[PDB]
């Protein structure tokens, strides 16, 4: 049943796997359609980075040792291309840590050579060493955008919300295992400002936060609150370094709870055709914004996890309402899949959509799915947080979904519309995130029960990046 499930998803992944070996190894993505390579992240091989911490769980020996001599051979030193902090961080830093955190605890026994294990905390180190002067600004608050061979940078006057507060987990993880506070000293100086937000009015309602700031005084540029992309991130790494470690952060927890109690009375939205779906709305000097992203379906995931850990069923229940939101917009669509973003606002709704809105209760405002797993990644936690079978199979059915329309001979593609037959038409292009990510989150969903699972209560002994890397936590 779920074995048979969970073999399935591993057969997926293969099937990635082989087409990015086949044709883009070690470039950093695959391009699914023309079946050649593209180096969006700089060129150290993303894809294969991203896709360890998935192969290790997945117990694929032969994937995990081709991935760690290639990471042996990296010099984080030399790229062609400008690198964005967040990006690196996220995938490159929390994939080689979450290799290390794997292979060195549960997964333990699945590689003999010691020496390519150990080089991920190295190489991790290394990496850590060529970005760390990005912080190195009057405040503190990094330059995301770098020149790692000059130390130059973007020119930029402020940096994003999400890209700031997305960074605390991992480099707070590198400081925790190589005994080196410098790595967690720079991450958390740049989360002091957004712990403690100035002007007041930058601050809306209590734990909502604005969405850009200043380089150089580490106060906020603007007031304007959402939890979609560019944000979103940010409230995630509240709760979950807590879970972390509760003794070091409980501050981050306080801050969480006071964002997850104001969204829950003045960010919660319901459209007018379908009262009885949830979703979250942006917020503008009091102005509402009436739509919402794919992105943003990772929200019902985090009321979830901090409901399970703090005990909160209000948390709980206001998760589960999103979970069944984001769910609305995939079973909507012919192909099962939901849109990139959409809208309910009464006033706006297209012409040609108005017979759509009155029935499923939003209207379409970009019909593409570039492989986001944050409906996915979101059902997953409902299921194990509340045991219940459904969630389970609301995985399984997105997965088939995306399995049917955006397979390709050698991996999947990115499709244009998701509301109609076969997607539309496919982009020639497979973000790394679909291996961390789409495939893991599929995959456990379905598999036997193991330490990198996500837990109820305070049983976690891993926590997810927001790139689906697992990483152990706190001593
Ligand atoms: C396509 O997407 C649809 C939208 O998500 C989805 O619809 C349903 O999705 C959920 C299916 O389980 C469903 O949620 C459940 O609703 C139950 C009934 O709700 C009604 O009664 C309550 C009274 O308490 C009212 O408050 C509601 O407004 C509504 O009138 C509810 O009993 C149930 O709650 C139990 O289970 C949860 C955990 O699963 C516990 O936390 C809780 O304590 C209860 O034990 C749960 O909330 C949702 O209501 C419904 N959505 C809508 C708007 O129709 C479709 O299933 C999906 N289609 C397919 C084919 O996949
Ligand atoms: C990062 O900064 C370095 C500066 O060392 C840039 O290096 C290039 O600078 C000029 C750009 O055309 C040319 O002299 C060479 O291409 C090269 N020379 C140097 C100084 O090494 C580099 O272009 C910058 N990175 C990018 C592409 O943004
Ligand atoms: C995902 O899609 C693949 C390919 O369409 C499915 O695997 C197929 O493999 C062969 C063709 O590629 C054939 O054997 C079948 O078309 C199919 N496999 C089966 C079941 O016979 C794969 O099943 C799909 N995944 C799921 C679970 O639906
Ligand atoms: O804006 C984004 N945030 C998410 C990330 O958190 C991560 O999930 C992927 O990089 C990818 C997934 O949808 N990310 C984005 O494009
Ligand atoms: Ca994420």
């Amino acid at each position: 049943s779920n074995q048979a499930k969970a073999d399935a998803v591993k057969e997926a992944f293969q099937h990635a796997w082989n087409g990015y070996m086949k044709y883009a190894f070690p470039h950093d993505e695959l391009t699914p359609v023309s079946n050649g390579h593209a180096d969006s992240r700089n060129g150290w091989g993303a894809s294969a980075v991203d896709a360890l911490s998935t192969a290790v769980i997945m117990g694929k020996a032969d994937v995990v040792n081709a991935i760690l001599e290639h990471v042996a051979d990296i010099d984080f030193s030399k790229t062609s291309d400008t690198v964005s902090l967040f990006e690196t961080t996220i995938r490159y830093l929390a994939g080689m840590l979450s290799g290390y955190d794997l292979l060195q605890g549960p997964a333990k026994n699945l590689v003999d050579n010691q020496d390519l294990i150990d080089g991920l905390l190295d190489q991790s180190r290394n990496l850590a060493d060529v970005l760390k002067f990005a912080f190195d600004t009057p405040s503190g608050v990094p330059y995301n955008n770098i020149n790692i061979t000059s130390h130059g940078n973007d020119g930029a006057t402020t940096n994003g919300l999400a890209v700031t507060g997305t960074l605390v987990l991992e480099w707070t993880r590198l400081s925790d295992l190589t005994g080196d506070e410098e790595y967690a000293k720079l991450s958390q100086k740049a989360e002091s400002y957004l712990l403690k937000p100035q002007p007041s009015s930058s601050e809306p309602f209590p734990g909502l936060v604005g969405s850009s700031i200043n380089i150089n005084d580490g106060q906020f540029a603007d007031s304007r609150v959402s939890w979609n992309g560019g944000d979103d991130s940010f409230y995630e790494y509240l709760i979950k370094m807590y879970v972390y470690d509760p003794k070091r952060f409980e501050t981050y927890k306080d801050r969480w709870v006071l964002a997850a109690e104001s969204t829950i009375k003045h960010l919660k939205s319901h459209p007018k055709s379908r009262p009885d779906l949830t979703f979250l709305s942006s917020y503008s000097n009091r102005n509402y914004d009436l739509s919402s992203q794919h992105l943003t379906c990772f929200d019902g995931g985090s009321f979830l996890l901090g409901g399970t850990v703090l005990d909160r069923q209000d948390f709980i229940d206001f998760g589960l309402e999103l979970v069944d939101g984001c769910e609305a917009t995939y079973n909507s669509t012919l192909t099962k899949i939901g849109p990139d973003s959409w809208g309910w606002d009464p006033k706006k709704v297209p012409s040609d959509q108005k017979e759509f809105y009155e029935k499923a209760g939003f209207y379409i405002s970009s019909g593409s799915y570039v492989l986001r797993p944050e409906v996915i990644e979101s059902f997953y936690y409902a299921h194990r947080v509340t045991g219940k079978e459904i969630y389970r199979d609301w995985v399984w059915n997105a997965f088939v979904a995306i399995n049917s329309t955006c397979r390709t001979d050698s991996g999947f593609a990115a499709v244009s519309d998701v509301n109609k037959a076969n997607g539309g038409s496919k982009y020639d292009n497979q973000e790394s995130f679909l291996f961390a990510e789409v495939m893991k989150y599929s995959y456990l969903a379905h598999s036997e029960d193991a330490a990198w699972q996500v837990q109820k209560g305070g049983k976690n002994t891993f926590v997810y990046n927001t790139e689906a890397h697992p990483i152990s936590v706190a001593r």
